[PDB]
């Protein structure tokens, strides 16, 4: 009916019947009935906020976990309402009601087993959501909320809900732009989503197949008190009997199908009843929003992890074999997963390259500059050197980028530089490699790398460092730079004005008179050659170390950094990190505005007043 | 195997992945890159020279701070019978030069950079192309000084050629300094105007 | 009394009081701005022009930075046969472009701005004059940004009221946003070579 | 009553009752009856094209007339119709149309003396546009012209007519700025004004 960019994902069994999507449109033309639909035209034909919000397109896993830098405690436990198995999500939530942490929460009831995405803001509302209803259900509540001018909820959701609110949170570092604006100007209309409770999910069912499959078992689903997943069974209780179903029976939500997620792995927090006795919870601590709940639920350790851990390999092997069978017949397969790795890109004709971070000043041995050829070769892959001395493998199938990945990993090799965080860290050969080269760039590369390498920033992160003046990797123009220096101070008793000094320095700062030189250190740049060229002990060391400059870029613009003062590699560590930081208080426009950009948008002096400030707290 | 790229002469020329490997590329900048290589590797200069193709104004390999820097540019036109205001194409122009109002659509001129996004973005045939093809700068570098190279406009290849063995020549006609004197020095000392003068009165007898 | 310098159009050309009035001056700098006032005061432009003329390479009236600027030059040549490295000439360079050396010395021409100070100070006819005249920009401003002219060469005063008038014909060709677009943005929208490569053909029909 | 700003003009005797006002709306929310008009609410309150195309808040004249370098010739003729003294403008106006000059002309007829604006694109409509109408006219009929998609007219007007027209030919020079968006983000259509035919005028009449 309407052209939709969506309908690639909806139309071939992709769409996981999340939600997200319809949630987002400012203009408010897409519904959720048994999939996402246009009630009227989109002029934009789809291209915008409801596909860049799809988890099935691209899951955007990479950049969001650098960002929320999750954490995996295990517990158990339950709360003091009767819930699907310990009451645990049902508790938190009445917990950061009571506590006004949200005005509301986005949770599922239902209409005898059809399930209706509801806004609950009082206890007495909530519930009447406890217990799990194992069939499609939306987020249309959230526009609701939005409506309402509610200010801050909390949302449950399966993982596919909570990958998709994830690319809602983070929707400016993956779609790069604002939020899609309607007709009227101004986007759409949702609180903020303050927490996500993810549940652990293997799959869910349509309503019309579950109740079709019921009644083969002489169960009329309006009957049912309660549904149940475990171990391998669907359990019915109905008429105070409980009836077991074997999942391999029951047809499940095609979407399904194509999951990778088991355990809600981006939530705050993750409930399940896996791996934990019956009446209690399974309760995954990911993040600090998450580790609220422990002030609402009594938890326990004790949670058999090889059961959660079996139950995400039988998923990942179902979306294999799925995979591969799209693959045999030609169907379509959407490589939304692709993004859960660094370094992989999208190449103008639909197939991948995969980039391996720069080595510390390109220094690369025989035996692992051979080892990136054999997976090359053996994924078809073709060799192209970047310009920070980079290897980087172009054509990789959608089929091979994730499995080329994992082996690059296994060897040892780390994928990335790429996307808005500290890229590969540029430095030239320095001292005792090269003739000229005043500092051991390659080991301060080392240093850079190991406490930066991959770091989050609102936009790409750039580091060169230059082993003298001549500034082959050009720190000068780089976000963070640094340049080894030895200025020289002639000697008045030893320099005889021979004249050999000048003629090394190019620049033609010296000054030759009589029996002796000068400096003019308006000009020097401090080399240090006069001082190695000196025959006759005539140049001393007046000052030597690291020059620093900060702020700088090339690209679409060239702005040079500003010049700071020479620093020892203790503070340039301490630099870097207040750097990012003040960028990220400053930035309002990820994947858009570079450091340069906000040091002009707020002054320079201000922006490296605050980096000061914050050092000497350090 | 050459080796080289080292000493007073035409350094490797740089270029990105460029069109149909890149999916910004605009430009076939492999190509290129072997055209001029073919024509220029290791010629002598009296000082190094460096020249880069980038495939879109992104600028990749820092084209507008080289001793000759070429960018591929694709500049849009909008089709006022297709635009229809949608709002897509100005989401993809992180520099913003797009402005939605009603109906239609425009774009600012003195900020936009031809990199032709908005014309892949748009679903509705509403940006045609204005001009496209290979922006030339010349003089520029990186080094101990940073010079943004004079911005020319846009040449064919074969101008390029011309453009690159005229330069040369009046580089090596004015510099006094072998091994100091970069061609940015050169056009510094005599005048950009005087220098480019030259070259194009040269380029024209060719 | 002319009431004036308002609007767009070519505005008071700001002269410094140049040769036989500073002591630094090179140029006359008082009956250039009154050749160029009489040939080109309140002629309309796309938005503001300004021109400036100084006297000397210190630029007081920043000929740098104007839509046309106009400098006075003279640089030394060393006598050979007179130079005996008294040293003299070295302290007025405020710059450091003189090396002396022994009973000679000689000139950094990559630094020598042009200033003439050194032929002045010599007590013994030790400089002599290389090269003098006119130095000329196109396409600078100041305001809402610092832009630099191009720095073109020395012309003769029949050469620059030539350049004025073709730039100005160039300028409104190409100027699409009247009072919004300086000749520098111009310049800058379609290429500095190009622009200045046409303002010479047009020259050259004159 | 809508808020309008030009009710400052309007309300206070200054209005010179030319009409060029309400031509230029890019919404089609201004008509002239007895004086201008708002026929619904304009959500800029009059702070737009109508306000600065008026030639009694600004004449802008001076910026006008060193662009035109107007001359001034003077003869007296006749033409071969019968007019209000030699039928000069109806005659010129068959020459303009007869030589596909323009596509049409803006003239001012009248109903039992009662004045009309009439775009006419032939011989035998301009006939009843000769003789002068002592009382207040219109220029409406351009915005008919706009409508009919006309790319050149000629107008005849009063002088406070052809100021205002003036204004609209330089409006970006004057206004600084592009002719006004509509809502649907479009200015409004108006035929290019190829030439501007004034009457001499001592006074009109209500
Ligand atoms: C591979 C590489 C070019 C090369 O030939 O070597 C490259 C490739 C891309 N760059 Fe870059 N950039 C590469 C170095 C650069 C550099 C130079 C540097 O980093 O030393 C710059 C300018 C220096 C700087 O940024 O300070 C650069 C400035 C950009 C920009 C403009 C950024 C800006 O702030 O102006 C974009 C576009 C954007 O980000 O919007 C871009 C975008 C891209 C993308 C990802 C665009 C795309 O995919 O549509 C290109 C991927 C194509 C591919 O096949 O890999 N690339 N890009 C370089 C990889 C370096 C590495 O190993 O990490
Ligand atoms: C290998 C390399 C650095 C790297 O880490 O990759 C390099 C290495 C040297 N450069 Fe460079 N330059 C290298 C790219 C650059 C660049 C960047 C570029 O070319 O894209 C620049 C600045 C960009 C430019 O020049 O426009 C650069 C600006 C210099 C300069 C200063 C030139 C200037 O005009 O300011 C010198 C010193 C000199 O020429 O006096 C220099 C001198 C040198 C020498 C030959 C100095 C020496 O031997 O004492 C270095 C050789 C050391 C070695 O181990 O190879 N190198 N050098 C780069 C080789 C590129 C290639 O494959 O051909
Ligand atoms: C009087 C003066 C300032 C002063 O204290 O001396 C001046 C006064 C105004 N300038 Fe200016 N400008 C004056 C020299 C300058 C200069 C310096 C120069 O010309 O040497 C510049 C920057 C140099 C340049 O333009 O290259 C300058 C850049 C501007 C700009 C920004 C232009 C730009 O392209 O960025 C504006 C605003 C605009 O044009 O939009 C402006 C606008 C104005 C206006 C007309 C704005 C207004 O009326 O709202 C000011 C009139 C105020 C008044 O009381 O006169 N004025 N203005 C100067 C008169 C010079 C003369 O005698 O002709
Ligand atoms: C379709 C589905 C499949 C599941 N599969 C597994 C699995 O394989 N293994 C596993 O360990 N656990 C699975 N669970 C989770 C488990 O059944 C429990 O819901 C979880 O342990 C929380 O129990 P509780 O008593 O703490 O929550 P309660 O206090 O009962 O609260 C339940 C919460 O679940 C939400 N909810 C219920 N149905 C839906 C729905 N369709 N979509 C979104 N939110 C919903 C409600 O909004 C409510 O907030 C699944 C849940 C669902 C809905
Ligand atoms: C209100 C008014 C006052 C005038 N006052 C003087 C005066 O003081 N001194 C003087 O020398 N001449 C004045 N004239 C001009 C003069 O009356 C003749 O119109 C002029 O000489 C042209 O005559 P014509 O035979 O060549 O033109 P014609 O061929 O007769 O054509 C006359 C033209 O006048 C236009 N026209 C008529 N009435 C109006 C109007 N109200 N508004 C705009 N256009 C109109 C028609 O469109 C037509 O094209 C005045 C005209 C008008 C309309
Ligand atoms: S108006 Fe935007 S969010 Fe809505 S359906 Fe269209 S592209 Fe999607
Ligand atoms: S996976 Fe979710 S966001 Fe994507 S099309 Fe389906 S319902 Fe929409
Ligand atoms: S298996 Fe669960 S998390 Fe995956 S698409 Fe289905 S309902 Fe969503
Ligand atoms: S920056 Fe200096 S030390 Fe490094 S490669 Fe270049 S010349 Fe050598
Ligand atoms: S510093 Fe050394 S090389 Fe230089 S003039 Fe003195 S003695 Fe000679
Ligand atoms: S340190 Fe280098 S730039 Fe400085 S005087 Fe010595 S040779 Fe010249
Ligand atoms: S300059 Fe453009 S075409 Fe080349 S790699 Fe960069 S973003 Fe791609
Ligand atoms: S040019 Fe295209 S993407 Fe842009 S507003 Fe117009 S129809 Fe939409
Ligand atoms: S061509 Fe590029 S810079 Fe220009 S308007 Fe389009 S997206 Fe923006
Ligand atoms: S520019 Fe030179 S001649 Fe003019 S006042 Fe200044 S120092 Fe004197
Ligand atoms: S040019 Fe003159 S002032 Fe300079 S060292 Fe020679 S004799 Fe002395
Ligand atoms: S002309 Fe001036 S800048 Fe040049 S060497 Fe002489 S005093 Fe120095
Ligand atoms: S919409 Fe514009 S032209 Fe029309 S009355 Fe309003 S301000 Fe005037
Ligand atoms: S444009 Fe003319 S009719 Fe309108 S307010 Fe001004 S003088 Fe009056
Ligand atoms: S005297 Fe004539 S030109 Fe003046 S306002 Fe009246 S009608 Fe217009
Ligand atoms: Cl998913
Ligand atoms: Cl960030
Ligand atoms: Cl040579
Ligand atoms: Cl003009
Ligand atoms: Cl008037
Ligand atoms: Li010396
Ligand atoms: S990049
Ligand atoms: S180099
Ligand atoms: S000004």
């Amino acid at each position: 009916m309407y052209e939709w960019k969506l309908n690639d994902i909806v139309d071939n069994g992709i769409c996981a019947k999340c939600g997200t999507c319809t949630v987002v449109c400012p203009n408010g033309i897409l519904t959720f009935e048994d999939r996402p639909k246009l009630t009227e035209e989109c002029l934009r034909k789809g291209n915008g906020m409801c596909f860049e919000v799809c988890p099935r397109v691209s899951s955007g896993k990479y950049q969001i976990k650098i960002r929320e830098k999750f954490k995996e405690e295990y517990y158990y436990g339950k709360g003091d309402v009767e819930g699907q198995d310990g009451g645990v999500v049902t508790t938190f939530l009445k917990y950061l009601l009571k506590n006004k942490k949200i005005d509301g929460a986005i949770v599922v009831g239902d209409e005898c087993w059809k399930p209706v995405s509801l806004i609950v803001q009082n206890e007495e509302d909530l519930m009447n959501t406890t217990k799990s209803k194992y069939t499609v259900s939306t987020l249309e509540a959230l526009k609701t909320a939005g409506e309402m001018g509610l200010e801050k909820v909390a949302v449950v959701g399966l993982p596919c809900q909570i990958n998709g609110l994830r690319k809602l949170q983070y929707f400016q570092y993956l779609a790069k732009h604002d939020g899609e604006l309607g007709k009227n100007g101004k986007p759409v209309k949702l609180p903020k989503i303050e927490y996500l409770i993810g549940l652990l999910c293997t799959e869910k069912f349509e309503y019309d197949e579950l109740k079709e499959t019921l009644a083969k078992y002489n169960i009329n689903m309006d009957d049912v008190e309660k549904f149940d997943i475990k171990k391998g069974k669907l359990l019915v209780y109905v008429n105070g009997e409980e009836h077991k179903i074997p999942l391999k029976e029951i047809e499940l939500s095609a979407g399904c199908k194509m999951c990778r997620d088991f355990d809600a792995e981006m939530a705050d927090v993750s409930v399940g009843c896996v791996g934990s006795p019956d009446g209690y919870s399974t309760v995954i601590i990911r993040t600090e929003k998450g580790e609220e709940i422990k002030n609402a639920i009594e938890l326990k350790e004790g949670v058999n992890l090889e059961a959660i851990e079996k139950l995400r390999d039988l998923k990942l092997n179902r979306f294999k074999k799925e995979v591969e069978r799209r693959k045999a017949e030609d169907e379509k397969v959407s490589f939304y997963w692709t993004a859960d790795y660094g370094g992989v890109g999208k190449r103008a004709d639909g197939t991948y390259f995969i980039r391996i971070r720069a080595k510390p000043a390109g220094w690369y041995s025989i035996d692992e500059a051979r080892e990136i050829l054999e997976i090359a070769e053996k994924y078809d892959g073709k060799i192209k050197m970047t310009n920070r001395g980079a290897f980087e493998i172009h054509g990789i199938s959608g089929f091979d980028v994730e499995a080329m990945v994992l082996e690059l990993m296994e060897k040892g090799f780390i994928t990335g530089s790429e996307g808005p965080l500290v890229r590969a860290t540029l430095a030239c050969p320095g001292e005792g490699n090269c003739g000229s080269g005043l500092i051991n760039t390659t080991e301060l590369c080392k240093i850079l790398e190991d406490n930066f390498k991959e770091h989050p920033a609102p936009y790409k992160f750039k580091i060169a460092i230059s082993g003298c003046p001549n500034k082959c990797v050009r720190p000068q123009i780089h976000d963070i730079g640094i340049a080894g220096v030895k200025f020289p101070v002639v000697n008045e008793e030893n320099c005889n004005g021979c004249g050999r000094c000048a003629e090394v320095c190019k620049i033609e700062a010296i000054d030759i008179r009589g029996e002796t030189s000068y400096t003019n250190y308006n000009v020097c740049i401090g080399c240090g050659k006069c001082i190695k060229a000196c025959p006759n002990e005539g140049r001393d060391v007046k000052e030597e170390g690291f020059m620093v400059y900060v702020g700088g870029k090339t690209g679409r613009e060239v702005i040079e950094g500003v010049s700071m003062k020479l620093m020892s590699v203790e503070e340039i560590l301490n630099l870097i990190d207040k750097v990012l930081i003040v960028y990220h208080k400053y930035a309002k426009k990820p994947q858009r505005e570079r450091l340069a950009a906000v040091m002009a948008r707020i002054g320079k002096g201000k922006f490296l007043e605050e980096v000061k400030e914050l050092m000497e707290q350090n």
